[PDB]
């Protein structure tokens, strides 16, 4: 299938080029938050080592797609009244992402109150013949998604569903999931090359880096903080 | 005037910390468009940058109207027939001034060059703008300090020979700082920890470029790390 051949080509690409995935999500409402600029970042990253990119939003994805040759992991972020889930919560979101050219669809796979169950989101992804990525927050969530046959298990939500976000990335989750057979994408707070290397060392198949590459305001804050005395 | 700008900039550095962001994407990059350079400068200014460094007239004109912080302007050349690249001509000074630069930076190295350093500085002063000396050695920085140049950068240290050191030139920061220079540490300050070190070494401010505005460079650093 096109999905299996894409996975094979991505596995080859990670093996030959290194497992770097770049999330092209500027701060929303930022000067940088324009679809053409999102497109430019994605092209720049893909020219310089990114084996794939993550893109949020239909307008961004439609602008990016025609000018990008690597796989795109697509998400939609919503804010819901009754549920804390934001990442690709609806079947309609899956449909739109598929129609706009996502190669892989990522979605919140946490054990939290939500409008559509995980199995239904996954079925809808499979209906479009696309690969699925589970954005997880705990080992148990990751294992549960692995059991369903989901191709990519992300640590994306670890630290974003509990009481506080740790400073360091969740390397223990990477370690435990990868050694349980998951194809792990380490994601969340991998904001130095050393940390990204650390994820690979702990079993991650690839690492997604976001802020350190595509959020100028955040990078500036890091430096600004360092220089004040 | 120029003194009002320096005082304002002194205040902003004290209150926010001395971070200057150089907005220079890889030439030819998808990011290398004046509207994108302008967006990067605005983004940086909203998030801690007390000033930005912009290269090129097209970029500067596009950036200027939408930016409230000072702009350090340069024009980088390849074809002067000398090793000097940073703002080598009097007409470059004229064009940067006309385009809205607040501070003009220029190569202040003791190398062959079409225009002498005194003439460039005089040209900067004629436009009533502040000057910044991009220097490669302590001796170059002291010389420019004695001319009364407001900002002394370590910008060119490691960039005049075939070998570029991995670590930033922190010794040069200390030595110039001890000589009474208002030192702008510039060159290879690509981690927050290194920027902090420059301040501890006596830097007034640190200019960061690649780690903030060169996506291809940042990607390479991460790609090299994950590769194996
Ligand atoms: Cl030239």
């Amino acid at each position: 299938s096109n999905a299996m051949s894409l996975l094979a080509r991505l596995e080859q690409s990670v093996h030959e080029n290194g497992g770097l995935i770049v999330s092209c999500q500027p701060v929303p409402g930022s000067p940088m938050d324009k679809p053409e600029i999102v497109a430019a970042m994605a092209q720049a990253a893909a020219s310089a080592g990114a084996v794939a990119v993550r893109i949020e939003g239909i307008e961004n994805l439609r602008t990016v797609r025609p000018h990008l040759s690597v796989p795109i992991i697509g998400i939609i972020k919503r804010d819901l009244t009754g549920s804390p889930v934001r990442i690709t919560p609806y079947l309609q979101d899956v449909d739109a992402l598929a129609q706009a050219g996502a190669d892989i669809i990522a979605f919140d796979a946490s054990f939290r109150s939500r409008p559509v169950d995980i199995d239904s989101l996954l079925t809808r992804i499979r209906l479009h013949g696309l690969l699925a990525m589970a954005d997880c927050s705990t080992v148990n969530e990751g294992i549960s998604c692995h059991q369903k046959g989901i191709e990519f298990i992300g640590t994306t939500l670890s630290g974003y569903t509990g009481p506080i976000t740790p400073v360091e990335p969740d390397l223990a989750m990477v370690t435990q999931l990868s050694h349980a057979g998951c194809r792990v994408i380490a994601e969340g707070r991998y904001n130095t090359p050393a940390l990204a290397a650390n994820a690979i060392e702990h079993g991650a198949w690839a690492v997604t880096v976001g802020s350190a590459i595509t959020r100028i305001e955040h990078i500036c804050q890091w430096f600004s903080h360092a220089v004040k005395r």
